[PDB]
């Protein structure tokens, strides 16, 4: 199990990635994004990182465009201190590549699919969900036009 690195400081993974402390300590990773309803946090009890969970569920009507700015808020506090941030959820990472995409596509200013295929480069296994496309794509609309 290893942390996929898409950018130096940001870091995409899942269940099963998160709960490896070696390697965070190794990446200098001090914040942590828990995009699920029901996994715990990882090492909370150790004291090591900041945590943010953003509540969702691998579902055809979960909304995560409302947590795109409360995570690109936290992002952005782990880049101001060097430190880098992880971000996860299960298997399929496709809660946690929504953000990474969305992320990319707001400081980067790159379009989605260009995002898309960035992120699938880095990560080869992400679990396809029309719901969140569609989310990523009226969020590139509203970015082009100015919201
Ligand atoms: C986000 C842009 C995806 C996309 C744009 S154009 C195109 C795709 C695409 N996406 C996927 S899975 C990606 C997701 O659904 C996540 C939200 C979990 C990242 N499989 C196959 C294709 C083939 C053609």
């Amino acid at each position: 199990a290893e942390l996929t690195p898409i950018l130096p400081f940001l870091f995409l993974g899942n269940e099963q990635d998160a709960q490896d402390l070696d390697t965070m300590q190794r990446l200098n990773i001090g914040y942590v994004i828990n995009v699920t309803t029901h996994l715990p946090l990882y090492h909370y009890e150790k004291g090591l990182f900041n945590y943010k969970r953003l509540p969702a569920t691998d579902s055809n009507k979960q909304n995560l465009r409302q947590y795109f700015e409360e995570a690109f808020e936290f992002i952005e506090e782990a880049h101001q201190c060097g430190k880098g941030l992880l971000i996860h959820c299960q298997a399929g990472v496709s809660r946690s590549a929504t953000i990474v995409i969305a992320y990319l596509m707001k400081h980067t200013r790159m379009t989605m699919t260009d995002a898309y295929k960035f992120v699938k480069g880095k990560r080869p296994i992400i679990s396809p969900n029309l719901n969140f496309m569609g989310q990523l794509l009226e969020f590139e609309e509203d970015l082009n036009n100015g919201v």
